[PDB]
């Protein structure tokens, strides 16, 4: 409902955990489990890469389609684009219905 | 100046003419040219065809371009299209320039 | 829901037209396009064929079925057939229905 695709075998998810560290067990033996460890974190980079595939457009319609425009008006800030204190910003829900076929 | 492609063998001229047919010559000779034709007329359809070679647009700008986009309001005429008396008309001139590359 | 066959790729379309003949087009040269042509029509036969596949009909019932029959009392004008001026006339809708398969 919300949109896209259904799928019945989505892509897989990935889960990631840092594999706890203990820190400084007490050398007398003790059975209940460890409520310290080594505050830590990790990071690093990600790379997802897919593959599209396309229905190329094949019409006869005489006259000019609608097109994505962005106006060409002069504005504070350009659309789609970082502000002057680095903050990117989108500045209107793009919807992908365009181009026009007959029904 | 006024545009397009300047060529030193531009598309060769196409000229064209209905060959006369003389109208009923006297019997008795005259050395005079004939000043009197059959009215006539020829017709008949024409197809042009040419093939022009692109350059793909490879760029990495990352917010939307400008686009030539027919507006989206309702009106009387749709632009581009005939009129309830048959008249095509074209409304405003379209030029080239919307893609853009940097300097 | 009017009835037949829904299909994704119908039969196409077969457009045909006359082919405009200008008519007397005169001497000296103007740019405004042809108002007047030839009134022209033009005429043929036309051949349709469709090959049809069917399901034959195998059953056990004992009794006879319901048939379409054309009733055997005496009229004015046959039906399904031409009157005394020319004027074919269906008489009444046939539906396709009569045979019975149980359910």
């Amino acid at each position: 409902l919300m949109g896209g695709f259904g799928l019945k075998h989505p892509p897989p998810q990935i889960l990631i955990k840092n594999t706890p560290v203990p820190a400084n067990p007490s050398t007398t033996f003790s059975a209940a489990k460890f409520a310290s460890f080594i505050t830590q974190y990790s990071t690093g980079q990600v790379s997802v890469e897919i593959e599209w595939e396309l229905q190329k457009e094949n019409s006869k319609r005489w006259n000019p389609e609608i097109q994505y425009t962005s106006n060409y008006n002069k504005s504070v800030n350009v659309d789609f684009t970082v502000d002057t204190n680095g903050v990117y910003s989108e500045p209107r829900p793009i919807g992908t219905r365009y181009l026009t076929r007959n029904l």
